[PDB]
């Protein structure tokens, strides 16, 4: 269960800009949401339309989409804004867990010690709201709490992304993961060389991270491509994952190299769709969750520089932005380009 | 009935193009890559759609100005008439079997349409429908051949979605090709009586709309109870019917019904599985809602068959994407057009 949706201040700030048609998309656990918001809006005199694709990030705002059926702003349900030119004027809606991950912490003090006394701690979207009660919490258990601002990527110091641990790069002795699932963890792993531990809130479960698994698993699809000769190098058109550049390098570096390369343009970047071509092995050079996450082997930018053996440790591959200046706001946001 | 790579070559040549974007649909994955491996021999960046292309209603214009193409080469289909953001190379495919054979092995069932007969093919034949002209007048017939609207390439040449070809005077209509969806079309849009001719097989059928019209009826029913409706476009350039999406929006909650116009690309259940709508309206490819092998678990409906669930239209009638006058005709070979 979240916190509700603020129905009133989303239009309060659209009746602010007059807006008269307003596109609302929204990830997979929030469709019953945008359906009950748009009805919100409606019943105040404004247009809306819902986008049919799921969303899985601020990295693909609809708002092109938007345009194209004349809708005056966008509404961008469950994540918070990350910097995006924005061709219409953009609601951002976070979604925030009401579990209590102090709770979570109680119950696994002892486990948090193993990390050390200066620990850098690090939550999802869904907790950022109980950030500082959860540095309050181990501060008062003796912990020197480090957390990292992060970039542009990102809305708010000790937030990660699939895509992003800026965060995570400060001075800590281990690191401290408050959310669900292992993809965040193991990337921090990974990312940071430190040890990391997980708990997740809803369970109060803990989980002390070992990336060697998942390396050692990468690297078969590594060595399953190291026989290929024909690549396909992977772009996605949505707008915070596009990365023509380094796409257009991993197709020269292949060449370089005696391999054929394509770049290839998606949206979504799924397998199902490329079947039928001749490519023996993959790059996917987009949100990085989509290889790392196929009957033919489909590699990162990084593995791929591995492969070539231009890389030797193992990395995750992120897509950085550059500094940001100040933070996105404990609710609601509105921006535009 | 080749990728003529030269002529490709050639026109990109002349207007500049220094990188392209090649659209493909599923038969021709592999051609698009070698065609892209010999532009590249020849000084010129190419990049690869990785979408499938199911027509030439959704150019991927927009996707090469994204990403810095001067020029797109769209594989596998005809032009229609669509504004293009970047000139673009369009290479219908063309099969090589003569029709004229099976044409006369069927001779006998052609002539139970009439004297005068409608012929249509789909675009993979549309360069033998001059040779069955010649032979089913050598054979006694008066030939009718409509020349389509804009979205249509050729005279004669019938789409999933526009049968155009076919308004023209005529006792029965003949068609030319595989498959049973586009004689179930024809039939249906023009309640003629419909001769379909397997090239391939030389086989024939007589196309009965009863069991199509039968199965649509089917869902109409299943939506009677519906109170809240999803009303879907696709952005798709050749696709987005604003305007009649909303009409039908307006139209639903005129009569009672909830009604939300849905905006996509790509048309398909799983999408909109989260949301709590109980029936579907798909305003745009009408192949969507009604080749549905059944992923979609909600009673989807054309706008047709919605006019017929309020209780505004008495008889079934196929939800066609109409163009406007076509002032000439598509070479039969490779086109190209920038607007
Ligand atoms: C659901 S979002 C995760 C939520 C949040 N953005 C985060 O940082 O964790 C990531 C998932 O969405 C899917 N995804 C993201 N971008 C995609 C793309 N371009 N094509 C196909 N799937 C994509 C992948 O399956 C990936 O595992
Ligand atoms: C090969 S395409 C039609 C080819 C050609 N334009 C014609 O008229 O025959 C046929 C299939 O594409 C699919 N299709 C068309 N538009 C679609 C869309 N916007 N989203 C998902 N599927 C689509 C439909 O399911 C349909 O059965
Ligand atoms: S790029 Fe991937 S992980 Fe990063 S925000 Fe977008 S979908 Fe989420
Ligand atoms: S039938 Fe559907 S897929 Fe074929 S041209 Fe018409 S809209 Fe495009």
């Amino acid at each position: 269960m979240l916190h509700e949706i603020p129905k009133s201040e989303i239009l309060k700030e659209l009746k602010r800009i007059g807006a008269k048609r307003v596109l609302i998309q929204s990830p997979e656990g929030l469709r019953r949401e945008a359906e009950e918001l748009a009805g919100f809006l409606e019943e105040n005199n404004i247009e809306v339309f819902l986008h049919g694709e799921i969303n899985y990030g601020a990295c693909d705002p609809a708002d092109r989409e938007a345009k194209l059926v004349g809708c005056d702003a966008l509404i961008h349900l469950g994540h918070s804004y990350m910097k995006l030119p924005l061709e219409v004027p953009t609601i951002f809606v976070p979604a925030f867990a009401r579990v209590s991950v102090v709770e979570a912490l109680k119950e696994n003090i002892g486990e948090i010690k193993k990390l050390g006394r200066k620990i850098i701690v690090t939550t999802t979207a869904q907790h950022i709201h109980q950030l500082k009660e959860a540095k309050e919490f181990l501060e008062s258990e003796g912990f020197e709490v480090s957390i990292g601002r992060g970039d542009s990527r990102i809305s708010w110091p000790g937030q990660v992304l699939g895509c992003n641990y800026s965060v995570a790069k400060v001075r800590g002795e281990g690191i401290l993961f408050i959310g669900s699932g292992i993809f965040h963890p193991l990337g921090l792993a990974v990312a940071t060389r430190k040890k990391v531990l997980a708990i997740d809130p809803y369970t109060k479960a803990f989980s002390w991270i070992d990336p060697e698994r998942f390396i050692r698993k990468r690297w078969a699809q590594i060595a399953k491509a190291m026989d290929a000769k024909k690549f396909g190098v992977i772009v996605s058109i949505k707008k915070g994952q596009l990365r023509l550049a380094e796409a257009k390098r991993i197709v020269k570096l292949l060449k370089k190299h005696g391999r054929e390369a394509r770049l290839i343009v998606m949206n979504d970047v799924n397998y199902h769709k490329l079947e039928g071509f001749p490519f023996e092995a993959y790059v996917v050079v987009a949100c990085p969750r989509v290889p790392l996450d196929w009957r033919k082997p489909v590699l990162t930018p990084k593995e791929v520089e591995i492969l070539l053996g231009l890389r030797e440790e193992y990395e995750f591959d992120e897509i950085l932005g550059g500094p940001r200046e100040s933070d996105e706001p404990f609710g609601i946001s509105i921006h535009s380009t």
